[PDB]
């Protein structure tokens, strides 16, 4: 019987505590609100060890990562409760068909301006440079906001067409990432120009922007609802308006639903539900918090209706309508981290915009960072790539909707390739074969259907026909599929591979420039199993995976 809640320092924690206090009054169990630094990164660490907060408050996008990691408990709330909050907020906090958090509030960056200093807010980004030069000649600046966090710079970047993950056919494609497109390069390019024109300074952080604006030294800032409190403290005449256009288009700011998740390890899930459902998520409760620091537009229809009266909230909503509510998938933290780095590198001059985004994009797209072993092996792992299988049909093998493993069917071609292709560089990935009777693992340059008919089913894989692969048969017989003699085209030359230990996991390493494809026995200290060398790479080449009608999954990595 206790509750520990974690919430950001930006947010109105004290207001929340007041809610905690009333909950304690009624039920006599203590509630503690803690607002620790970088709680978003800390939470997985502590929670996993068994001691983490019972309840955590953050924007929805992370929560997928948490949920996948199994740190979040599912929530059982009744149909009638669900009705009280908007269904789109619920969707934000839905992962793999399960609700993982309670939605609380909807937060969107707004353009905030000092009315006394500036009569009319800029409709366009492009006018702002002229304005700031006008303003400098009075010891003041046009615009200051946190450049360190990509949350604040994303809206401009997305304006002309930058995007994180392509959503199509009802699903986010983690591979189709638009950080490196024309639109994104255009947006970031404008910003770097502002910095090098001395209009804005690359170091400006949250505190700097906020201090400057509150002290009326800058005409504009960019921020969410939580910030309105401090500006009220400063007695500044301010408006909250729509973000300016870039290349004639709306700034598209990612929209967050502040959400309350329940630690999977919490002994007090039962208490947590009531607190959230019956105490916080009520007119009384949100008011408490909102009076401390503004929540934005709340999820609770009851109270939000009274909030919509505030013109500032309307402005928040207008910017949200122009933007996109964040994805909640696990890759969001890669996205963010990559963009965080690209922004500062470009603004500090340590990289060109075009570099920064190619860096950031490959980082997100392929090179995901998601001893006592063979040195070559550890070397190869340095180049490790994330791989998802591409569904192209039919081969009769089943693939998990995660696109990360494949097995056969009970009911003769079952063979599958990696979604992404290879034309340059070094790629490493691992495949879990454990507990499988048979399989073929290797690098496949394509089905090459119509190239010549046969290989798919009669299982002749020969480098000459573009298959560099090794195989398991009958539980303990391992083979390399080297290419055969001229007359014998149909059958591959099969070489007994001597493996001392059945590998539960195998590592495939492609150095495209080298024309080398190497196989490592992860189970057995990463020793080399086989290496195809001097192999013709005339074509893009993809990872190959064949269950070999095993009926047991081959999982990637
Ligand atoms: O900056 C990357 C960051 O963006 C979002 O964080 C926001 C948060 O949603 C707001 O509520 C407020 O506190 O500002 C934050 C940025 O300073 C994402 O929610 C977060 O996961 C991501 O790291």
């Amino acid at each position: 019987g206790k509750l520990v809640i974690w919430i950001n320092g930006d947010k109105g924690y004290n207001g929340l505590a007041e809610v905690g206090k009333k909950f304690e009054k009624d039920t006599g169990i203590k509630v503690t609100v803690e607002h620790p630094d970088k709680l978003e990164e800390k939470f997985p660490q502590v929670a996993a060890t068994g001691d983490g907060p019972d309840i955590i408050f953050w924007a929805h996008d992370r929560f997928g990562g948490y949920a996948q990691s199994g740190l979040l408990a599912e929530i059982t709330p009744d149909k009638a409760f669900q009705d009280k909050l908007y269904p789109f907020t619920w969707d934000a906090v839905r992962y793999n068909g399960k609700l993982i958090a309670y939605p609380i509030a909807v937060e969107a960056l707004s353009l905030i301006y000092n009315k006394d200093l500036l009569p009319n807010p800029p409709k366009t980004w492009e006018e702002i440079p002229a304005l700031d030069k006008e303003l400098k000649a009075k010891g003041k600046s046009a615009l200051m906001f946190n450049l360190q966090e990509p949350y604040f710079t994303w809206p401009l970047i997305a304006a002309d067409g930058g995007y994180a993950f392509k959503y199509e056919n009802g699903k986010y494609d983690i591979k189709d990432v638009g950080v490196d497109n024309a639109g994104a390069k255009a947006g970031l390019t404008f910003l770097v120009d502002l910095i090098k024109n001395k209009h804005m300074n690359a170091d400006t952080d949250y505190s700097i922007a906020e201090a400057a604006f509150n002290k009326g030294e800058t005409a504009m800032t960019i921020n969410g609802p939580w910030a309105w409190s401090n500006i009220d403290t400063s007695k500044v005449n301010y408006g909250v308006t729509v973000l300016p256009t870039f290349k004639g288009q709306p700034s598209k700011p990612f929209v967050g639903v502040l959400s309350a998740g329940i630690d999977a390890a919490s002994p007090n899930k039962e208490l947590a539900k009531e607190f959230l459902e019956n105490y916080l998520l009520t007119d009384e409760g949100l008011e408490a918090v909102n009076k401390d620091k503004p929540l934005g537009a709340v999820a609770l229809k009851s109270y939000e209706e009274e909030l919509a009266k505030d013109p500032r909230i309307a402005a928040t909503m207008e910017n949200a309508q122009k933007g996109e509510i964040m994805p909640n998938i696990p890759q969001m933290s890669a996205f963010w981290y990559a963009v965080r780095t690209a922004v500062i590198n470009a603004a500090s001059g340590r990289q060109t915009v075009d570099e920064a985004l190619k860096d950031a994009q490959t980082r997100i797209t392929r090179r995901v960072f998601r001893l006592d072993m063979f040195r070559e092996l550890t070397d190869a792992r340095r180049y490790w790539v994330d791989v998802t299988l591409a569904t192209n049909n039919i081969s009769h093998a089943v693939i998990a909707e995660d696109k990360r493993q494949v097995s056969s069917r009970n009911p003769y071609c079952t063979g599958v390739l990696g979604s992404q292709s290879i034309t340059s560089g070094k790629h490493y990935w691992e495949v879990d074969v454990s507990k499988k009777s048979a399989w073929i693992l290797g690098v496949c340059a394509g089905f090459q259907s119509d190239a010549m008919y046969n290989i798919e089913q009669n299982e002749n894989y020969q480098p000459k026909y573009g298959y560099w692969v090794i195989g398991l048969q009958e539980g303990v017989k391992y083979s390399v599929f080297q290419d055969g003699s001229s007359h014998t085209p149909f059958a591959p030359f099969i070489v007994p591979l001597s493996v001392i230990i059945c590998p539960d996991r195998v590592g495939v390493f492609v150095d495209y420039e080298a024309c080398t494809v190497s196989f490592f026995n992860i189970t057995n200290h990463g020793f080399l199993i086989y290496k195809f060398s001097q192999c013709s790479f005339s074509k893009p080449v993809f990872p190959y995976l064949n269950p070999r009608k095993c009926t047991v999954p081959m999982t990637l990595c």
